[PDB]
RNA sequence: AGGCCCGGGCCGCCGGUGAAAUACCACUACUCUGAUCGUUUUUUCACUGACCCGGUGAGGCGGGGGGGCGAGCCCCGAGG
């Protein structure tokens, strides 16, 4: 506990903000020790977090009549259907779309667009719209869970993904991460036996080393 | 979203492009190399003395000597 995450959150604290000019946002990196990633299961998981977002900007994008309006109603981006559909243009304009929406949000129409009318890319991109949208739900709830932290493992042994902000410092740091190392060893195959180290980096430089 | 200038400096997340990168930072993974007699793990070959087998009334084995009917080679005084 506290000889554990306290000691290294003091780092943080004392260095960081003097290294380096401007804020960036903390990333939990991890590795794998002694598990084989394509001959055995792919663990895939996404988790909440306290009240506080990992990505700055950019929620997402919707696309159907009324969560439009409630789009141009709270949210910067409402596209619909009919402007979404670009075609062979789209592949260029949907990698710039990747490149920017960090998510994206479809009530309903992710089922049938983006197979077919909007194509493929976002998928590549590892970025698929949510079905988070169904009339159920306000937007704003929505853009909240949109501020998660998602994971899947792939052919390298490590999964790195945003778990904190340089701007907000609170105890609920670290409750973040302590969310979050306990939610990948629930999802390992074998528990803490298949991790060989686990990383905080916030910014430049390499700032922590937890186990 | 050039870290990095003397109170005025540049790589690129610019645009393209490829299936994904082109600042900056990390994180691994794997292939190679020296070291650590640090940890163990093993493979081949050879020996004989345990052990095994066969033969025999356990009858001549091993090394050396001596001699050719000797053979190649040497100063040959054509030869101990
Ligand atoms: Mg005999």
């Amino acid at each position: 506990r506290d000889t554990l995450y306290e000691a290294v959150r003091e780092v943080l604290h004392g260095n960081q903000r003097k290294r380096r000019k401007f804020l960036e946002t903390v990333e939990l990196q991890i590795s794998l020790k002694n598990y084989d990633p394509q001959k055995d299961k792919r663990f895939s998981g996404t988790v909440r977090l306290k009240s506080t977002p990992r990505p700055k900007f950019s929620v997402c994008v919707l696309g159907d009549q009324q969560h439009c309006d409630e789009a141009k109603a709270v949210d910067i981006p409402h596209m619909d259907i009919e402007a979404l559909k670009k075609l062979n243009k789209n592949k260029k304009l949907v990698k710039k779309l990747a490149k920017k929406y960090d998510a994206f949000l479809a009530s309903e129409s992710l089922i049938k667009q983006i197979p077919r009318i909007l194509g493929p890319g976002l998928n590549k991109a590892g970025k698929f719209p949510s079905l988070l949208t169904h009339n159920e739900n306000m937007v704003a709830k929505v853009d909240e869970v949109k501020s998660t932290i998602k994971f899947q493992m792939k052919k390298v042994l490590c999964l790195a993904v945003a778990v904190g902000h340089v701007k907000m410092t609170d105890d609920e740091l670290v409750y973040n991460i302590h969310l979050a190392v306990n939610f990948l060893v629930s999802l390992l195959k074998k528990n803490w036996q298949n991790v060989r180290a686990l990383y905080i980096k916030s910014t430049m430089g390499k700032p922590q080393r937890l186990y």
